[PDB]
């Protein structure tokens, strides 16, 4: 009838904790019908490692097929169809190799002395105002922003302009669809013009490199072109902005992890791996995947025209492939996380969100032995009504 399948998200989220029906469902129901937010009918939910590799890692499930504004979707507004997450393969490995290149982590390794230089900057500026201080306002907001302003080649002096837009383009909840489709339309023209502006005078940059390509690729719209430039812009500050706080919880409210990170600061990549597998930065869902032919799934076959949904964070917490899944071992000797997604579209930015991560943690503890928490737990502001989870503030002191 009326269906009684149960809306997902199934609950408000709280802090970083997952919600106990996970593990429930991975043990006993690991692929189970959900009503999302938006668009309609049901979606399969997938909690479970080896299917979430099904889901993410083949050609059998299309995202491009997702953009139809009937399919089941976290987000309000329908999926923008020339959106990179909307493309499927050849289509999307052509429009990939547009960027590709600077995302390597070989080139993004070669970013390590400027990004260090920039996080030792800032950390400078958090001393000089002196303990305590919010962590969020000197550290993860404006350190992150630097990075992707300074690959893409947006401006600094526009941080304040780019970060109302992305802020309201994660929305879950917190806005409307029409909210959301307004900033949608102001950002694509905000970068429509940044790009334009190459046009009488390249830059060595990425935004240089999105011009380049709407003069001389007759197989990439400016559409799709100057969606990357928003997409990288958004993806590549309000990720790493979140995980930096969220990274800086986990360590704080049990300090024995922040202790052992003090005491041996080279374990700081490992235990950088094993807070993206244990943190719900995704609040819920992905972006939803419809299946273009039967796949046989671990409990069920999905049927052609089924759309399907990952939670990144369940499929971390697998107990098949992780031990003590349920809890942080910064000594684990295996850590395959699909944090940053699987198949096609794994994450573009993982490598330089491995090292900024790597480079504020390791920073933190070398410089800030000493670094706690200095507000009580029970009142910080976590971000509500968004896509991903992390905090408005951060208030420390050394
Ligand atoms: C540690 C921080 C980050 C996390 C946890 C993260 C996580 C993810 C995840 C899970 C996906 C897959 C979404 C899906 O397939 O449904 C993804 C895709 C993506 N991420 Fe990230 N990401 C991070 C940092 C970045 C950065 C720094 C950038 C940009 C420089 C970026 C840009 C993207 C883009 C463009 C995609 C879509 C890739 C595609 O469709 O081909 N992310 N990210
Ligand atoms: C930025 C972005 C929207 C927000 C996405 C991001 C990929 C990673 C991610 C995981 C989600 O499940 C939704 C939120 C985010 C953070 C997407 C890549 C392209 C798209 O425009
Ligand atoms: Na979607």
């Amino acid at each position: 009838p009326a269906d009684a399948v149960p809306a997902y998200p199934f609950s408000l989220p709280h802090a970083l904790d997952l919600d106990p029906h996970y593990a429930e469902l991975r043990r006993d129901e690991p692929v189970s019908r959900v009503r999302l937010p938006y668009g309609e009918g049901t979606a399969w939910l997938v909690t479970r490692m080896s299917d979430a590799r099904i889901v993410l890692g083949d050609s059998r499930f299309s995202t491009a097929a997702a953009t139809d504004p009937a399919t089941p979707r976290m987000f309000p507004t329908p999926p923008e169809p020339d959106g990179v997450l909307a493309q499927d393969p050849p289509d999307h490995t052509r429009l990939r190799r547009l960027v590709g290149k600077a995302f390597t982590a070989r080139r993004v390794e070669e970013m390590r002395p400027r990004v260090r230089s920039l996080v030792d900057s800032l950390l400078d500026d958090m001393v000089a105002h002196g303990s305590p201080a919010d962590l969020v306002e000197f550290l993860a907001v404006p350190f992150p922003v630097a990075v992707i302003c300074e690959l893409l080649g947006v401006p600094l002096e526009d941080r304040d302009l780019f970060r109302t837009f992305s802020d309201a383009m994660l929305s879950s909840t917190r806005l409307t669809a029409a909210e959301i489709q307004r900033v949608q339309q102001d950002f694509m023209v905000y970068m429509d013009g940044l790009v334009a502006q190459r046009r009488d005078a390249p830059t060595e940059d990425l935004l240089g490199a999105l011009a380049l390509a709407t003069d001389n690729d007759d197989h990439l719209t400016k559409g799709e072109i100057v969606n990357m430039g928003v997409s990288l812009l958004i993806a590549g500050h309000e990720t790493s902005v979140n995980q930096i706080t969220n990274l800086v919880h986990l360590l704080l409210t049990e300090r024995k992890r922040y202790e052992s990170l003090v005491a041996d600061p080279a374990l700081v990549p490992a235990a950088v791996e094993e807070m993206l597998r244990y943190t719900p930065l995704v609040s819920a869902g992905s972006f939803v995947r419809v299946a273009t032919e039967d796949v046989e799934l671990s409990t069920v076959t999905v049927r052609a025209g089924e759309p399907c949904v990952v939670h990144f964070a369940s499929a971390n917490r697998d107990e098949e492939v992780f031990d003590h899944a349920d809890e942080l071992d910064f000594h684990r000797e295996r850590n395959p996380h699909i944090a940053f997604g699987h198949g096609a579209h794994h994450c573009i930015g993982a490598q330089l969100g491995r090292l900024e991560l790597q480079e504020a943690l390791s920073a933190l503890v070398r410089r800030f032995p000493t670094l706690d928490l200095a507000e009580p737990v029970a009142g910080l502001k976590w971000k509500q009504g968004m896509l991903i989870r992390g905090l408005e503030r951060q208030i420390v002191s050394w």
